[PDB]
């Protein structure tokens, strides 16, 4: 009991978050009684408190976003170095939330993995069936709200099925002092959590030259894949890789922001302004932008400096996508407290060619390739939709004799899912999904007669570019993000085509009008992304 | 409709299935008392600091069964080639050493983690992270540990903590009044061989998964100091849930899980490619470290949920240092897990070098024989690693020549930890060599670096520099730290950077020293029919 000092790693300067903004559950202060045992304040919580709250956070998150989120659209809309894409896409994106406040519609048709960050007191009594009565809440969120059943349930090590509930839920709940229950709720949605990158990297990195080409290296691997404008989040060091995973979403999810910003010598974790402007350097100077060329590639960028062993130099990376979900809230002995988001976002708000998809198909491949790569296009027609698991079974009938259905050939080929319908309307929201994921299927599939005409979100490879020169196809790009706004005044028509037992991922038939989307990869061996991401 | 199925269901979640043993008079820190009815246990948080101490203290002294029953498998296995039974055995003898609590198992003492589970109705006074830390703090100051830690004065400035500290604290809230623990010595080789993988629905088939098990394994070489605990994760709700999960499966914390899933997407392990992880270790011929059939001692699988769009894949592996254990503090006591406390009971051609020559007589020395060559090196080795080899890569770049000491000796990549009392040195095992790969061939354009020794395979970008400059990189047994220090290493002298703690430059005279030569000034590996 001599030279020792105990410094916890985070030691953030607004632990209970009195920088946001809280709104009071009305009539929640039944569900609480301080008590007093052993001379120690203490707070017996009704669970059923915790099914209510996880209730109205995963419902009022899938509508919402906070206030940096919307200003770093309206800032690409305003700055003049954006470029008339960025405009473009923060307009839509901004345009889409509007849309997505309303309530009836979610503000992405991948409503996410349900992740909860709890933080029950040592005297903060519960009963013990925390993940329980959270699970139910998060349960009556995605049941009687028009969300999406997002998890997959492992039967085999392959066989697989849907859930049908959006369970389970990611239930990291940790000890903490007093007797307050502190909780962050987080919708990761599918794209930005595949953008997690765990990178094991040595001293050698650590020198200013070497760790910019780094970053300059390794943004460009998050390509557009993930819906930018991003969150940017990087960390570098950590005591384990599951402890640097977990830091880097966290910083995405802004929950370490209010941590120092100098170390000391007993390697205590900071934020690095310096280096949060050198990552806004590169995503800048990137030429990436808002999925369609200019400078807002990233809203902004968190960056945290962790101790390592000295043999270890594990870095993370990971973004918030541009459906950024997270809800902070605490239950206390004055009730239940939930963050406030920004409930009218349109007071942050301030050419195309017309392609008929009704024609044959062969006769719209002939029109698209009559402009270059870059090119805004607006659909009008019918789209054909299939994503992972569809593609899954026709390469398996493919694999065993059957040829690949008609479907597929009549009508482009639109990745995507559609959320669950609202009562009275054509479609719930219907976004595009992560095109590259798809990249297997576009040589085999134009090869049979089909998938000659492809619509989603992201970059692909170098394999799909090659494959559409060779078999004179094309790879349309929507804008990544907007699913309520298209669900409301793009998408018209949906029926199921094939695979009903398929759910959300089964074979749709849409007829669409104003579809915005991009020439990004024609029949003629060029790329869009090429410049900036390869 | 609403049914709730946690993710994880262990059969034996409280892991009566180990062994422990009760602190002699630790009932004194506890007090089973009710409240409001239910049964809850007021534990006084010194006991978090006697149960820290103790198991951070005889974990770098001791061993589990099933680490030690793979080395024993591993010696008396005929299909194990004669570098398989030689590892082993040389492990298996530095366990005698280092179980007489004199000396670590391993020269790096590893990061202090900390799995807790402190019940609802669980009392300490909310400082259980300061006294866990103190009792970590206790077990590294006063014993013959290894200050591991590097604190960020800036993103680029750095120093050693000197204690070992921050621990990696993750204390979980679960039901009930008790609290378990899983303590964890996580060295720097197997934490550096924890890989997070993003990858797609066409990974899940039979077809692309074996083969992707394949690629991967590669990828672990022998750096992390083999026999591995392999562990692959397939799935999870998150990246950091994933690799989480991927850990506790090297710890064999998941192994009392379930073998089949259901409709709820509950976690499960999967015997069935368990084995097949266990064909492809040692059909790859990789072995213990130098070519042979005892490349991983078991295989853990776990199929977790996934999102309908994601697909992490976790693989991480527990090194020869298998330090873990199990503890629980109940209205009993503290109680903590047994490990094997005798470890001989599982226990049933060298081409001396004379390295007191000129540098380049020991060079001509050694091209006459090919790789895969027992040496038994007997001399004078100059000791720096990564951030020896960051200063000295600063002072050529500025002006500096080449110092002196690099060019004189053999390059030992290795860091000691603290000296006993009357003792020579402590624990002084090799390091991972492909960390300083980027230094070789700067460092032999300017006279020196001709000969490393350290262990695990190294890039190509070297192996063309030691047949360019005529150079050499010798390969030690990784692991084997404290039956280094008694038998081999005679004689230790601090040389330069003092302040770098065990990265500082070091003299040190070696007699007997087993190597292996694996790089020549040919253009050959020994690694490259295994790895490659
Ligand atoms: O596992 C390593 O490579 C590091 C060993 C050390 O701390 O010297
Ligand atoms: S906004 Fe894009 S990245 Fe985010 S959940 Fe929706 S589709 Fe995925
Ligand atoms: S046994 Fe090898 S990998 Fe494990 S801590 Fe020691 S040197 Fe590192």
């Amino acid at each position: 009991n001599a030279d020792f000092h105990f410094s916890a790693i985070f030691q953030p300067t607004d632990p209970h978050h009195h920088q946001t903004e809280f709104a009071k559950v009305e009539g929640s202060e039944k569900y609480v009684e301080e008590v007093e045992v052993f001379g120690r304040q203490a707070l017996k919580v009704n669970p059923e408190a915790l099914t209510i709250l996880a209730h109205r956070a995963f419902s009022d998150v899938h509508h919402f976003f906070r206030k940096d989120h919307l200003e770093g659209w309206r800032r690409a809309i305003e700055d003049p170095e954006a470029s008339d894409n960025d405009r473009y896409v923060a307009t839509t994106l901004l345009k889409n939330a509007c849309i997505a406040a309303g309530r009836v519609l979610p503000s992405c048709q991948d409503t996410g993995t349900a992740i909860v960050l709890g933080k029950r007191g040592e005297l903060c009594w519960t009963g013990g069936e925390d993940e329980k009565y959270l699970s139910k809440g998060i349960w009556n969120a995605y049941r009687y709200h028009n969300l999406a059943y997002s998890q997959t349930a492992a039967l085999d090590m392959f066989k697989e099925c849907n859930t049908g509930d959006n369970l389970p839920a990611q239930l990291d709940l940790l000890a903490v002092p007093g007797s307050d229950y502190e909780f962050l709720f987080i919708a990761k949605g599918g794209g930005s959590a595949n953008k997690a990158y765990l990178y094991q990297e040595t001293k050698a990195l650590l020198n200013p030259k070497s760790l910019r080409a780094f970053i300059e290296e390794k943004l460009k691997t998050l390509g557009t894949a993930a819906c930018p404008p991003y969150h940017i989040a990087l960390v570098i060091g950590g005591t384990s890789a599951e402890m640097t995973m977990k830091t880097v979403k966290l910083a995405s999810c802004r929950y370490y922001d209010s941590l120092p910003t100098t170390g000391d010598k007993y390697g205590r974790a900071f934020r690095d302004p310096e280096w949060e402007k050198i990552v806004m350097e590169v995503a800048q100077k990137s030429g990436i932008g808002a999925q369609f060329g200019g400078k807002y590639f990233a809203h902004q960028a968190r960056v945290i400096r962790l101790p390592r062993h000295g043999a270890s130099c594990p870095v993370g990376l990971a973004v918030s996508c541009s459906a950024d979900r997270q809800i902070l809230a605490h239950i206390n002995k004055s009730g239940i407290y939930i963050e406030q988001l920004e409930q009218n976002p349109a007071q942050y708000l301030p050419t195309s060619v017309k392609v008929d998809l009704k024609r044959p198909i062969d006769k719209v491949r002939q029109q698209l390739s009559q402009y270059p790569v870059g090119t805004r296009v607006m659909l009008n027609g019918t789209l054909i939709v299939a994503r992972d698991i569809a593609h899954a079974k026709i390469k398996e009938m493919m694999d065993n004799g059957e040829p690949l259905p008609e479907y597929m050939k009549t009508s482009p080929i639109y990745y995507a899912g559609p959320a669950k319908t609202p009562e009275g309307y054509a479609s719930g929201s219907f976004g595009p999904t992560t095109a590259g994921r798809m990249d297997s299927y576009v040589d085999l599939f134009q090869s049979h007669g089909g998938s000659y005409i492809t619509l989603a979100k992201g970059n692909r490879s170098k394999q799909v570019t090659d494959a559409c020169k060779k078999h004179g196809g094309f790879y349309l790009g929507s804008i990544g993000g907007p699913a309520a706004i298209l669900a409301k005044d793009s998408i018209k028509q949906v029926t199921c085509l094939a695979f009903p037992e398929l759910g959300m991922e089964a074979v749709w038939k849409i007829e669409v009008e104003d579809f915005p989307a991009f020439i990004v990869v024609d029949d003629k061996g060029n790329d869009m992304y090429s410049k900036t991401l390869a």
